[PDB]
């Protein structure tokens, strides 16, 4: 069958994943060019939800022309009943790709880390702190990671392995995103997130906020990489490294 978006027929190759009231479709336009179409049903959406959906559409549309490490939004159609978003089509999300891989090319890890910083840097430059970063938020598109959401979408099996200590103690600033990026890199380096071994979630959160629970950093060839991980995973936000600092770090600069 088909989807019309702004008077353009797209044909559905398949559904990517399988959401409820939100659905992503791999599609082709008339000229057989591939896109991804996000469909959202709005009939059960309150005003606050609608407001945040529009806000994320606004920022995604706006930040596009600043970085190609943000997913390209070509067009959208928005009424009171639904939303269609025509988007650049990616191969696979970072989480799915990591799950089926024992190791990673050291060069590729570094390259992906550059992309992530560029993307997160960009949203910071327009006042947006994501605050819920995890590998699923990134999409591989021609050997590039692209950030596919900004975490503005509201009440639309979780995970707390990427959560920064200051969010837990507070019961959040650009540094919060650095911690999570730090957990994503740690994972790509050591094959597991820092506190992955703690299956009890209440304990896990205590482990994250506990100074006396020291995070292990097994020695590796890339001593720069090791340093990046230590700097990103410093519990005190003030002591934690910023994104502009990470962009000047040897790990990302030195060939
Ligand atoms: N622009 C895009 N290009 C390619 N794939 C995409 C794009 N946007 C989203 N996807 C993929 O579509 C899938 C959507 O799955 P689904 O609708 O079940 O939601 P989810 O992301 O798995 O979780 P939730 O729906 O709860 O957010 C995800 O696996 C995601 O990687």
């Amino acid at each position: 069958e088909c989807i019309s978006v702004k008077g353009r027929i797209y044909s559905i190759l398949k559904q990517i994943g399988s959401g409820g009231s939100s659905k992503v479709f791999q599609v082709l336009n008339e000229k057989k060019q591939i896109y991804a179409i996000k469909y959202v049903n709005l009939e059960e959406a309150d005003n606050q939800t609608l407001d945040s959906y529009r806000n994320e559409i606004a920022y995604l549309n706006k930040l596009q022309q600043h970085s190609d490490k943000i997913i390209r939004l070509y067009d959208y159609e928005i009424t009171d009943q639904y939303i269609y978003m025509v988007m650049e089509c990616g191969n696979i999300d970072l989480n799915s790709w990591l799950k089926k891989k024992k190791s990673i090319d050291p060069w590729e890890r570094k390259s992906y880390w550059k992309n992530m910083l560029e993307a997160v840097h960009t949203i910071h430059q327009h006042g947006i702190v994501h605050s819920d970063l995890k590998p699923a938020n990134f999409l591989i598109v021609d050997g590039m990671l692209k950030l596919i959401d900004f975490g503005i979408a509201n009440q639309m099996v979780g995970t707390v392995n990427y959560m920064p200590p200051e969010a837990i103690k507070d019961m959040i600033s650009p540094k919060s995103d650095v911690w999570s990026l730090g957990c994503i890199l740690y994972y790509m380096t050591y094959g597991k997130t820092p506190f992955q071994q703690i299956i009890n979630q209440i304990s896990k959160l205590h482990a994250i906020i506990d100074p006396n629970h020291e995070i292990e950093f097994p020695d590796i060839p890339e001593k720069d990489l090791q340093d990046v991980l230590k700097c990103c995973l410093k519990r005190d936000p003030k002591q934690r490294i910023s994104i502009p600092e990470l962009l000047a770090h040897p790990y990302v600069q030195i060939q």
